[PDB]
């Protein structure tokens, strides 16, 4: 039968550093077979509260049930939102866990296999790495940020914080290209854009030949009117963040590229789904991060593995992570490796869990 005797929540706080803190909330999923999934999501007090309410729901089921589950909380999103998909997903996550330890596989081997074992991440660059610089001077600074980070860290590519300074956006982009010719360059404006300046700045960017703009400008309305007008791949995470989303923003051309997400779109069937949406419609596809630690990018991990289309440098913000509830994955130079054991592949500290939770 394998049914789940227990739903534990934790709220936590792990503090961050940057090479060149923090809130989450995990979840135990206990079976009466002894067997125990684990899984990490974002935020903290309203995230967990969610959960609680969907644990007396989920006792006496099986964890392979995921499909009666999900059914079973589709109206939670309707009202919770982002949080209520990132609640689910840590539920998703830990059942995935519980089953790879319950089939004594990998996560990956029930996700189809492994089609890569190694998974490029991308360096993040903001203006609060260069607070010194003045307006004149902060696009040769971040330049030499950018490079010094790229040796350093081995990335394949290199992402900017955009702003509502768009100019200065601009300004940054063309001196990091001058500096770094051959990585892939991505800006990130985090929809702060107007629709006209997004044009605009698009057009002056085109000669920087990025792997892609991500967000510009607010809506699907708003990011098909950029991509009518801008030859550069649009990318979001903002506007198709669910599949409701999806078919309005093919039928109006809205984006080229799309970005997954395990927690924000409740699980990871859903984002094997949006795998196959994105081969279907001829999408580049990539994963978004949300601050995501060991177990959560773990559980990344498996679905880039066995996900052909995955095959960009994904974001990913776990190389600002100091300690953990669990083991550290293995990140080196530039690449992250998909664990190999049961399940995750992880093994979770309850000491260090209770440790943080009290922390929060």
């Amino acid at each position: 039968s394998l049914k789940i005797t227990d739903v534990d929540v934790w709220v936590v706080n792990l503090p961050l550093v940057n090479p060149f803190g923090e809130t989450r909330t995990v979840v135990r999923v206990r079976t009466d077979s002894g067997v125990e999934g684990w899984g990490e999501t974002m935020w903290g007090a309203p995230v967990a509260a969610i959960v609680r309410r969907m644990a007396p729901d989920l006792i006496g089921t099986s964890p392979f049930a995921l499909e009666a589950f999900h059914r079973k909380q589709h109206m939670v999103p309707f009202f919770y939102g982002y949080l209520g998909y990132a609640a689910i997903a840590a539920v998703d996550v830990a059942c995935w866990d519980a089953m790879g330890k319950a089939t004594g596989q990998s996560v990956t081997d029930l996700l189809g296999g492994a089609v890569r074992d190694e998974v490029p991440i991308t360096a993040l660059i903001t203006r609060a790495d260069a607070p010194g610089a003045t307006p004149a001077d902060l696009p040769k600074a971040m330049a030499e940020h950018a490079v010094r980070v790229v040796e350093e860290g081995g990335f394949d590519a290199v992402k900017l914080k955009g702003t509502t300074d768009c100019a200065g956006d601009v300004a940054i982009l063309r001196a990091v290209r001058e500096a770094l010719p051959g990585v892939n360059l991505r800006v990130d404006p985090n929809a702060a854009w107007s629709v006209p300046d997004s044009v605009r700045a698009g057009i002056a960017l085109e000669e920087l030949d990025l792997e892609y703009l991500e967000d510009p400008c607010v809506g699907i309305e708003g990011m098909a009117q950029v991509k009518a007008k801008v030859r550069i791949p649009l990318c979001t995470n903002m506007c198709v963040v669910r599949f409701e989303d999806f078919a309005p923003a093919m039928r109006l051309n809205a984006v080229d590229v799309i970005h997954g997400d395990v927690y924000k779109w409740g699980g990871i069937a859903a984002t094997k789904a949006l795998a196959a949406h994105c081969e279907t419609f001829g999408l580049g596809m990539n994963l978004h991060s949300g601050g995501e630690l060991g177990i959560a990018t773990a559980a990344h991990l498996a679905v880039v593995s066995s996900t052909p289309v995955l095959s960009r440098a994904i974001d990913s913000m776990y190389y600002l992570h100091a300690d953990d509830i669990i083991e550290p994955l293995h990140l080196e130079n530039g690449r992250l490796r998909v664990p190999s054991g049961p399940g995750l592949g992880v093994s979770v500290d309850e000491d260090k869990l209770r440790h943080y939770a009290g922390v929060n």
